[PDB]
């Protein structure tokens, strides 16, 4: 164990982090397990806000990718933020009093504990695949949107293996369980990964834009124009397809197509020098201008309820 903010945790560390943060804050986190990935780890979420009737929610996952180590950090950095400015700074005290904020800090626990014990570049889950030697589904590859249909691939020992079915995956169908089981509340889907420096919005699977494209264009632009004012860092935005890539499967779809308007995957540090080996020496930096969008998003939701 031995948990740091500016430094990467493995799972044994961040889980009692999870359980620690909870006990020392019971007034604003509750801990929960949402089920387990297929290794037997504990699939936690943390609720963060003050707790309420009836209130709405925004929904935030980290870790879907093993190797993507700064979207953990993140949603760990988030975590502490939260509950230290609440009561000092105006806008995060709003937030936590009127909503609730879904925190999952890692998706892909067994994929991760992989980079940490194995392969520091592992990407996919850890489950076995029928007939091969192969292990591992893409997670942002097994969600029912347009799935497998276009930049995912049918061979297990493809690194963007579509898994064999939609939901084929523990951590995505009980993630997909989760956000189905709470519709009601979630009114936006914001999942982190890196890097590329990049906002997206729906759609991947399709090159159709969404319903309210220039809002999310508008948003992702101000956003985007937020976390720069802190230390320059340039961000790009727009619909999947055409920003990075067709990709079927992907999670901010899905969510989207279950009637959550506000759906972004956001690309975090670098832009390729370090890709995903970014030095813990960015962390705190990367967490702070990226705080300063997911709070700017936040706002918009909030007041546009
Ligand atoms: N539906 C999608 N494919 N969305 C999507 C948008 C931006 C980045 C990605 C990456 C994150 S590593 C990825 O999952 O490969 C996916
Ligand atoms: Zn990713």
């Amino acid at each position: 164990t031995g948990h740091s903010y500016e430094k990467y945790n493995n799972w044994e560390t961040i889980e009692a982090w999870t359980k620690q943060v909870t006990s020392e804050n019971p007034d604003l986190i509750s801990r929960t397990a949402i089920g387990t990935t297929f290794l037997g780890n504990n699939i936690y979420l943390l609720k963060v806000g003050k707790p309420g009737p009836n209130k709405p929610a925004i929904f935030m996952d980290c870790g879907f990718h093993a190797r993507e180590w700064i979207s953990h950090a993140f949603c760990q950095w988030f975590v502490r933020e939260a509950v230290l400015t609440y009561g000092y700074e105006s806008h995060m005290t709003e937030f936590l009093n009127k909503l609730d904020f879904y925190v999952l800090p890692v998706l892909n626990i067994d994929g991760y504990i992989y980079t940490w014990t194995k392969n520091r570049m592992w990407r996919k889950t850890r489950s076995t695949n029928a007939g091969t030697t192969c292990i591992g589904t893409d997670p942002n590859r097994n969600f029912d949107a347009g799935w497998c249909t276009t930049g995912a691939s049918t061979d297990p020992c493809d690194e963007t293996y579509c898994g064999s079915a939609a939901e084929s995956e523990k951590e995505t169908k009980a993630l997909a369980d989760f956000i189905r089981n709470n519709l009601s509340s979630i009114k936006a889907y914001l999942t982190i990964h890196s890097y590329s420096q990049m906002i997206l919005y729906p759609y991947s699977y399709d090159y159709k834009l969404p319903e309210n494209n220039a809002e999310l264009n508008n948003l992702a632009k101000a956003a985007v124009k937020e976390l720069a004012t802190l230390y320059g860092t340039k961000y790009t935005y727009g619909p999947g397809a055409t920003t990075i890539y067709p990709a079927a499967g992907g999670s901010d779809d899905w969510a989207y197509d279950q009637g959550i308007k506000y759906s972004f995957t956001f690309e975090l540090r670098d832009k390729g020098r370090y890709g995903f080996i970014l030095p813990e020496s960015q962390i705190q930096a990367t967490c702070e201008e990226t705080m300063l969008a997911i709070k700017y998003v936040t706002n918009y939701v909030l007041g546009h309820l």
